[PDB]
DNA sequence: TCTTGTTTACATTTTG
DNA sequence: CAAAATGTAAACAAGA
């Protein structure tokens, strides 16, 4: 491809993600859009990285993981960042 | 169904 | 390097 990696890591990219958010919180979607908006590069391999996107949030504790819901429902669930930075 | 999350297991990269 | 983080790959679960 014609784009560089960029250098900043998967938690990197989550974490800008969130903090620059309205909410301090993003949707599964919204951190795709979010990344794929700023970084041509993950216009390709969607399939890898979202992947290792999803994992990277189930695996690490700085993230979750906000029900949505009762009244505004619903995709999935809103992700944020533990108070712990 | 697909998308969204979780978990396992291994690889790869980064860093002290 | 070797440990520590990060990433990849795969399976299933859960849910709108």
């Amino acid at each position: 491809g014609p784009h560089a990696k960029p250098p900043y890591s998967y938690i990197s990219l989550i974490t800008m993600a969130i903090q620059q958010s309205p909410n301090k919180m993003l949707t599964l979607s919204e951190i795709y859009q979010w990344i794929m908006d700023l970084f041509p590069f993950y216009r390709q391999n969607q399939q890898r990285w979202q992947n290792s996107i999803r994992h990277s949030l189930s695996f690490n504790d700085c993230f979750l993981k906000v029900p949505r819901s009762p009244d505004k429902p619903g995709k999935g669930s809103f992700w944020t960042l533990h108070p712990d930075s």
